[PDB]
């Protein structure tokens, strides 16, 4: 009766169809049928991301691909727990109020200029999206954006005030491309190809360093009239209280180990998922120091995303076990040989940066990383590059809303116009496809 | 500075002491020190139950007992997912309103007698604790219990009105001993020895059948003046609305497979953790049927308990890998050989039924189930008996509060007196040790 209710039934039919008509070895048919089924569900999202993810293992088990416990073990992957540390790390400095004090101590640095205001709102958003989330950083930033945009409230000066709204929403997504925690897509890559925190930072951090300015400039060089305006510093001051230094200290300590995991771990015996152990040690320190209770983490934590990780890891394992990964690498063998690696990384980047416009960032990476990664292995190529690429290009949702939550968040402000974003993003999208392929090429040898 | 801050430090010292001074094989010292460390933290709860569970694997990895991913895989055990299905099954029919209509159509069947009133409050409380929880059944029941206790509202009629309060608080804990979902302890046992849903019902349901009257009778035949009073059935009725039948259908369908899982699965190819597959199919049915959103399930779900499941399983594996499980079976060889099995099951039953007074029901099973189970294995004994027993006897917290949350819930009403509960449970405790050993003995040959 509902829209989504139909996709699910249409998708069940599409699966039943592909299943009974594809003319290949059953193992490959099964993998192809499953892949199409999930690919639709995750891209239309007729069912919640996590429900689809939970559907992966239950399918693999009934179709004899794996035994129940084998499939489920994907959900205990060490990266899933490193991402859980990121949440508890967030939950702490929010329940501590350390995220609000971070905004204030910065916005006061702008003595009163709207010029040095919106430009600080962008920087704060991207910085906070490195650790918290992207959807969460938007919701927590939007009021702070509408607050500053109330002295110069004249909305007939819209362009000063859609530049700020669209500015933060983009800063949230570009900030998430900075660290392994920040956006689910980044974790899906690390869990698929086994990346370290500092490994993904070698790639992501410089890219985010670059992409954030390139994105604001594009917004500036339309109708920016922000060189005018004044502030309305109405609010209670902040001050470092009980173990906000401790929390801030713990946090810094944790990020320190994450960055330096390589030598510290080697000089300790070479533990397995060292970054994961650090993330779990953070969860412990924060609780011994009493600075954050568990109910906080259970709320802050996105357990659906964690369940999702298991489904993508399970999906990747289904593609291999069924041989579908090699079956597809064959059908592309000629087509990809006609193409260089430049053409390859450029075609991929383009495909996702626009595919991610119609679906969630993570729901896109959840589907694309398993396929392209396992196929890249059939070609005997290291899936790091393609994976890292897809993870970054997935976070490049700038056109219409519905691409990322941060879009629909600043869009529900009833102030920015559909058409406006649809064309500012069409320019940014192209700028990224350029920047990405550039960086991707250099990140070759 | 804090009390718990002190227990944690006292426990940290005790480990350092035991570690450097105990004169046994290093692995056994490590296991013994770890076992004691965790045993204190879980029994004092200076740290949250779930925090401790995460503490197990991080230790096992740093002390070379396991590799990070091997240790972490414990948290993806199939039972953890079977309990997650229980949550989604609850969350659905609560957000659906299916739980209140059960009260009305039943509580209205009690036309108005306080005699047939308190006697119906007991049945509903225990019945809902079969699927939901024990802590949740108390909090969700207390208002509905205080409602009926307003006609004979005279607190000078205390005995009519403490019999009802303590009655439900006990019914919450006794109802959870009915099915595998209902109390974490039941799951902790099943996950340790790999029980099926219907298996634990063979034990738990009959045991629950008996214990509920034995507990009510004791309350009735003390200071009960409840045969008097009159009803005030005050509230707008409900009516079978949007997919409350669907929920009931899905729910009923799920429970049907659980009871008959044995033949259905055997007549299907012998899938591995069939009960787990059913639990996840419920999450799917509930989502395909649109009857509950994921935000709903993610809220209702107790993720801390799920992580705890992982911690106990990891702990059990630490006992074996270090040999501590067999080291203890040697120290008890004479003591236990000097004893019969009656002596064994009766000492065990008593030990927990009174131990569970000082710590959470689940926090107790988290510590005792791993130890007793792995030691029983070293003796070449099936760890089912002790586990089910310990799991069931662990849920028997009737005396003071702080034994179970359901106790502290009806107790914070500021009406029942420390001495009152402290002695009704002290008598009830003895009745159970009898009943348990009886049933436990009969469930032998
Ligand atoms: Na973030
Ligand atoms: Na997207
Ligand atoms: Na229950
Ligand atoms: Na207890």
């Amino acid at each position: 009766l509902h829209r989504n209710s139909l996709i699910v039934l249409a998708d069940v039919a599409l699966f039943l169809a592909l299943y009974h008509f594809l003319p290949f070895e059953h193992n490959v048919v099964l993998g192809i049928s499953m892949l199409a089924f999930i690919a639709v569900l995750w891209l239309t999202e007729a069912l919640h991301v996590t429900v689809t993810a939970i559907l992966v293992p239950v399918m693999a088990v009934f179709f004899g691909i794996f035994e129940t416990q084998a499939a489920l073990n994907n959900f205990a992957n060490s990266i899933i727990f490193l991402f859980l540390g990121g949440f508890a790390l967030a939950a702490a400095m929010h329940h501590q109020g350390l995220d609000k004090v971070i905004a204030d101590k910065v916005l006061a640095m702008a003595q009163g200029k709207m010029s040095v205001a919106v430009f600080m709102l962008f920087g704060v958003t991207a910085l906070l999206s490195m650790w918290i989330s992207n959807t969460a950083t938007a919701a927590m930033m939007l009021p702070l954006v509408l607050g500053v945009l109330s002295k110069v409230d004249a909305d007939k000066q819209r362009s000063t005030y859609v530049f700020v709204l669209l500015g933060v929403a983009y800063s949230a997504s570009i900030g998430g491309i900075a660290t392994l925690v920040g956006s689910p897509p980044n974790a899906i890559a690390a869990a698929e190809v086994g990346l370290s925190f500092t490994d993904w930072m070698k790639f992501g951090l410089p890219t985010a360093m670059m992409m954030l300015p390139m994105a604001i400039a594009i917004l500036y060089f339309l109708l920016k009239p922000t060189l005018n305006g004044m502030f309305e510093l109405d609010r209670a001051p902040v001050n470092w209280d009980k173990g906000k230094v401790v929390t801030l200290g713990i946090f810094g300590l944790t990020v320190f180990l994450w960055i330096f995991s390589s030598p510290i771990n080697a000089a300790l015996g070479g533990f397995k998922s060292f970054d994961t152990l650090v993330a779990l040690g953070a969860i412990l320190m924060l609780s011994f120091a009493r600075v954050v209770h568990w109910k906080e983490i259970q709320k802050t934590a996105d357990w659906g995303v964690l369940l999702l990780f298991g489904g993508g890891l399970c999906l990747s394992n289904v593609l291999k076990q069924t041989g579908t990964s090699v079956f597809l690498a064959n059908a592309l063998s000629d087509m990809v040989s006609h193409m260089g690696i430049f053409v390859v990384i450029l075609v991929v980047a383009t495909f996702v940066v626009f595919l991610t416009e119609f679906a969630s960032n993570t729901a896109s990476a959840a589907l694309l990383i398993p396929v392209f990664a396992t196929v890249a292995e059939a070609f005997g190529m290291s899936p790091v590059l393609l994976s890292v690429l897809i993870a970054v290009a997935a976070s490049c949702a700038f056109m219409l809303p519905v691409a990322t939550p941060p879009n629909a968040i600043v869009f529900a402000s009833g102030h920015i116009k559909q058409s406006e974003m649809m064309r500012v993003g069409l320019y940014l999208n192209i700028a990224c496809i350029g920047l990405l392929t550039a960086i991707a090429m250099l990140f070759w040898q």
